[PDB]
């Protein structure tokens, strides 16, 4: 419910934009968070991250605690760049030696003050010469096309690209006028195409004290740790880390919601998910209510496997005030720098 | 009285460790902000504790706290003349920023010394190189003599010393706590030093009698300070010297695992024997400081006291440490820091 | 031959004493080596090693002098866990972009004071659990396998030395024993047909370019850190591989290990021919640093040299002892059981 | 001059890179230099040694291997901590038991970038606690008083000065260059030295003449040593007859100015201790012929009559602190280049 303590972050915000690279996390002192990182690269992109570990928060600290220092690698943002030091990271995690076992999502924001086209689906956005978040879950198949921003309407004060990076089961929602829609696809057991090629390499899953495990362990298919179920004796990597990545466009005034799989857990139906994420308000100056609220009646129904949610409101424009605060009933932390209002929350 | 909430900075204290140097002040959100710690860049075994007690508004304090570290960097070494340099310096730039001035300061320099080397002393202050008084005399107490000491001869050096280094400016006060002895570290810069109260009026200045309370000027309630610009050396009318000094009183002094640091602004007093009796008195201990300082603050409120009040507290371990923590809560506003051979705290309340 | 010479004397000594050291020997070229480096916890381990960089030094330069670190985190030193590392490597090589590449060769010497059984054909050891010799893979015979028992053989009564190969290239590694000599690696390029077909049927095409066979037209290697413009960074497959071939072979005190650059055995070329000059090179242990430069000379045989010699002693020790000299640059270590030796060509 | 050197370069950077280091030059024979070496957690001071051992190089190259373990151990460099470490030394080598025989010279160096003041005799740098002399007055030279120096107030190094401290026991010489002056900085132990004769011949020792010179006890060619056990405090010699206390003396230079030093070989053949100092006057005040500058002194020694053996170094104290590294062992005979940040020394010897 109602919140009671915060301090001011600020001055630490404010000197780090100044340097052209920082990242600030949120953990609950399993999962852990980074509201937000900034690349030494490009000074228009923000990295907003998060890491859900099973078997420890070992993994996920880890992971949280060097990504900024890996991505700052990427030469480009781009799905094999992206997808390149994904397997980097699980590779040097594996000489970190920790008890294995984290999801990994990283969200990857650009504005462009003046977009030029390019081949889309929908609002998703097509690289090349492919099948739809959308035609995934349900979603009815559909045409490519050629779209051109330069003489779109909606793009007339820029755009956001958004690419979205997932291994796991944490979920990712675009939230625009009153509908909602998926940026990625879960890596569970659930999904037929990654139970059939887990299966098909050999995997077996087994029901382990109430719900499909890998092997017995791996609560997902696709995640960071467990290299008992990687080549290595297997033949072949049956949890994979390849990351999956996914292309978005979107227009001010949209907003990004994401959350581990506890922020989502308890929903008849996945598309019930979207049609509360589409229901709730979630303006500008109430964006950390929103990430907060999706907490608190997460809780109503109830699982308390962890629970991680991160709000961010596309702006019209670039804003030079700055502001970070960090409160308590759960953690949450707010963010107000210079073209996005963000802040993630997490309860124990 | 009791907490009701806190927050836990560990993370933030974890990276700055990480970097070598880092800043915390706590500021109440009303006249006085505190860094209760700072790392110096290069200065490994070295730690930083200021104090700032605004007059007459927060702005000078908040400022000199917020760039009190990017001065104590340019220091090559810690000491008297060094930073003496600095002082002049932050004083220079605080008029660069013209705010309404007016600020006391109080700054602690410790460094854990293994093994240090001898040193002329005056019962644990220490005489600098190459014309001493000490705070002990100063404050009208029995004179010693100065003693050549060597700790190499010294059982309670064994595990190390603390160095410490006190610039003060102001009527800030710290205190040393050793077992049931405990001993000032400088001298508070008001009228009722008859060595300050000589300088001032020998320079022309002119204290007097304003609402109950003697002002230099009728305006400054110190001899020394930062800011309160119109009886430095400034301009106007054209001072020929500092009628308020922004010279400060550097003082050094060693102690062993176990002595405790207490420092607070001159509102956490309204007793100095009794100061004294009532420091060496309290219980101070590792998993007590930061109820330490609270207390010191309770405890004049209750003392009825209507000043600015801000207490500092910090045990001087026996073994360097290992682990991490720093907490800020509620109840007046408090924060505290676990690492290494440190273990800080401070409070204060509007 | 021989004019100044140094004693980083001391600088070896107490690297001895943590436990871990890395000097390396480079010109004042383009290749580089690790003459000698201990590994933290592996007091009977040492590691040599030398990278050939191709197209400019830059990335053999990064390989020499960060290849600890990554050893340092090797669980054993079998073939999986060595491959391990190479993987690793070679992306912490990329975020560092450097132009060209490298060769890369490897040697982890372990003393064995007490062997006990291990399957081996020739000197070769089978891997525990479809066994291709290197010398077969030379153009030798193929040989049985067959379970051999150092326990009372006389041979292994002072003990044995253990030895892993890690290849990525055409550098070569050789054992010197008595008058004979054999080969601990074998280099994969695209004069392989295995190669080749590797390469090919991944999509990926040779073709002839001034004289010279290159994939795609641009690199000479087909294993080789760097080149990513060929490494999977559309690719979908890696063309040219980091992938090492890993092998491991058992020696007695009183032979030596003789390695060096593509320079260093360039124009023999006869498998066999490479082998008898070394088998017919004398060694001691007191002329090691002859050989190593002896090897570089020999290369005026109009030619970028880089050798290693090392003669494996049959007693636990004698002291430390670190020259360093000029005339072609050299390197030498001696210290407990281990007498190495170093040179290059300006 | 050099036919053949050779760049040791990397092993500085890495040496450098951590916070400790010693690099000795030696053969080529009885004396060891210690060219340069830091100790740790102690930046901008530098240490540079000199060991010249009688008869056995043994009790020499102990001591250039072991003195900064010992130096490690000051508390603080000073009279005080650079003596007690002194004793230890000494002590310590008389276990080893070595064929006694080895004098030394160490020399210390500071850079402040804001000096504050000190008493202080023409450069020296008189010490708190005053019955003050020293090397000046001790050389027999024109007295000069004692003034309250305020560094804060002088022109001459508004960017700093260095503090040099020289730790001598035997008979080397270190002196030290600015402009066209020339300055000694320690007194040679020899029973040219009114004092040490005195001191020696008063404690029961007798000089004697053994073929050609006199040497203490008929043996040591020194009044001060590091050897010479059957002169150290079995007889009970109460009194150490050959002391291994050090004369610690203490000056201030400013940026600019160079330092000297040589085993009593370098210096052996003038008509005076001042045709010396004139002679090292007449050297390059080396902005960066310092390598030569050493070399020199070397031939030169080898141009006057060489006798015992030759070694120099040479120091020069920059105005700037610098970021290229580089090191250069050499020889033209024996030699070794020290190029790093505030430092720029020689080494050199030969026999």
């Amino acid at each position: 419910m109602s919140l009671r303590h915060l301090y001011i972050e600020e001055g630490r915000t404010v000197c780090a934009s100044a340097t052209s690279r920082n990242r600030r996390p949120t953990s609950e002192s399993d999962d852990v968070v980074v509201v937000e990182g900034m690349l030494r690269g490009r000074p228009e992109t923000r990295v907003h991250a998060m890491f859900d570990g099973f078997q420890g928060r070992h993994s996920a600290m880890w992971l949280a605690q060097n990504v900024m220092n890996y991505l700052n690698d990427l030469r480009d943002v781009n799905e094999e760049e992206i997808t390149r030091q994904f397997e980097r990271m699980d590779g040097d995690l594996r000489a970190a030696n920790l008890p294995g076992g984290s999801s990994a999502l990283i969200i990857f924001v650009r504005y462009e003050k003046k977009p030029t086209e390019a081949r889309v689906v929908g609002r998703q956005i097509v690289p090349e010469g492919f099948t739809s978040v959308a035609e995934a879950l349900g979603g009815p198949l559909m045409p490519v096309v050629a779209m051109n921003f330069r003489r779109d309407p909606r793009a007339a004060k820029g755009i956001y690209t958004i690419h979205v990076a997932s291994l796991g089961n944490s979920r990712c929602v675009l939230k625009s006028g009153r509908t909602a829609i998926h940026l990625s696809t879960p890596h569970t057991a659930s999904s037929h195409k990654e139970r059939h090629r887990v299966q098909a390499a050999g995997g077996v899953f087994t029901t382990v004290n109430g719900e499909l495990l890998l092997g017995g362990v791996v609560p997902m298919t696709r995640a960071f740790g467990s290299f008992d179920f990687k080549k290595g004796k297997l033949q072949q990597d049956l949890v994979s880390a390849v990351p999956d990545v996914t292309t978005f466009f979107a227009y001010p005034g949209d907003d990004i919601v994401a959350g581990t799989a506890g922020a989502f857990a308890h929903f008849r139906s996945h598309a019930a998910i979207a049609a509360a994420i589409a229901l709730y308000p979630v303006s500008p100056e109430t964006v950390l209510d929103a990430a907060k609220a999706m907490v608190v009646n997460a809780k109503r129904r109830k699982v308390t496997k962890n629970i991680s949610t991160f709000v961010r409101h596309l702006p019209e424009s670039r804003t030079r005030s700055q502001k970070m605060l960090e409160g308590t009933s759960g953690e949450n932390g707010e963010e107000d720098f210079s073209i996005d209002r963000t802040n993630e929350l997490t309860q124990a």
